[PDB]
């Protein structure tokens, strides 16, 4: 059964909501990114009326198999009537394809619902400048103030200088990066810039890569590893074990691997400069963790909420314990102090 954050009070609309078979009352259901715990529950045999971006219906039709008469594609920045309902989807500054959905409910009532976000100053001069938000459905994955990490331009600085630096002293290191879902992108299309090559993967990858509207992307990556450079290999296989399996596969060509587990954040937040950062080394293998987050931080979420100043907040992260419940709303009650809302 339905949580009632899913639920948008005084429409026939959900979000995020394909894991409790038919949701009674629902006409439209609405995706807001292509990441698992958000799909969980299409396929091919889903026969009501999706709602997405053209990134997240590309995604739908290749990957998952949902058949074309069900995919309903919306621009961004754009008024769109949905079954009488006025809606506008936003980019979410998450991965591709991600978005914020405002709606504009027939009672005057105006709610958005952040899906998955990164919160940046330049959404304050996006569509939602131009009117009041009574109800905001917000993305609360680090709301509390231990979660600080940096901006996404000072960890990308970070990965070119590293693997630039490293490949110039041994023509012969390899780089890899890890992945599990789509999303931070930039950290192995950023170091595959810098040293003049493609990136090289798996056919499934490669696919998926195709469906995100990304230029030249032909100009970018490729399924043949021999010519490559910057491979990427799955999360779980960034390991001692899994990295010395892998140097074995390329027949002698090189002979050191430097690999990236982007992560989101860590501990080792609390004390290191992105600086600072060491890697853990076993032999001719070396492994960096890096803090690239796609959602806001602390003081971001902070800023945003602050300037919106919406009526009333319904957290969607972490939501299952008292002891987060309560520490949220804290956090809320401060917000509006401070700034007077
Ligand atoms: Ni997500």
């Amino acid at each position: 059964t339905c949580p009632f954050y899913k639920k948008i009070p005084g429409t026939g609309f959900t979000v995020d909501a394909f894991q409790y078979g038919v949701v009674e009352g629902c006409t439209a259901y609405f995706l807001t990114h292509f990441h698992s715990d958000h799909y969980a529950g299409l396929s091919k045999h889903f026969t009501f009326p999706v709602y997405c971006s053209e990134i997240t219906g590309n995604l739908l039709k290749n990957k998952l198999h949902v058949q074309e008469q069900y995919i309903h594609p919306l621009p961004l920045d754009t008024e769109c009537i949905v079954n009488g309902v006025k809606v506008v989807l936003l980019d979410a500054n998450h991965c591709p394809g991600a978005v914020m959905i405002l709606f504009y409910l027939p009672n005057g009532t105006v709610i958005l619902h952040t899906g998955d976000f990164r919160a940046d100053p330049s959404m304050e001069r996006s569509l939602l400048a131009d009117q009041k938000v009574h109800m905001l459905y917000l993305d609360t994955t680090y709301c509390s103030p231990e979660y600080t990490f940096p901006s996404q331009q000072e960890v990308i600085r970070f990965a070119i200088n590293t693997a630039f630096e490293a490949v110039t002293l041994n023509p012969h290191a390899l780089v890899v990066c890890g992945t599990y879902s789509i999303g931070k992108e930039k950290v192995f299309l950023a170091i595959a810039d810098v040293l003049g090559s493609k990136v090289g993967m798996s056919q499934e990858k490669y696919k998926t890569l195709q469906c995100l509207n990304i230029p030249e992307i032909n100009s970018l990556i490729t399924t043949d590893m021999c010519s490559s450079l910057v491979h990427l290999l799955p999360m779980m296989q960034i390991n001692f074990k899994g990295l010395q399996s892998h140097l074995k596969k390329c027949g002698g060509k090189y002979n050191q691997i430097l690999a990236f587990r982007p992560t989101g954040w860590t501990h080792s937040n609390k004390f290191t400069r992105i600086a600072d950062v060491i890697p853990q080394t076993k032999g001719n293998i070396s492994i960096y963790g890096i803090p690239y987050s796609e959602h806001s931080s602390y003081l971001e979420m902070k800023r945003f909420v602050q300037w919106l100043k919406p009526q009333k907040i319904i957290p969607t992260v972490n939501v299952g314990t008292w002891k987060s419940r309560s520490t949220m709303e804290k956090y809320f009650r401060e917000w509006k102090l401070e700034a007077g809302y």
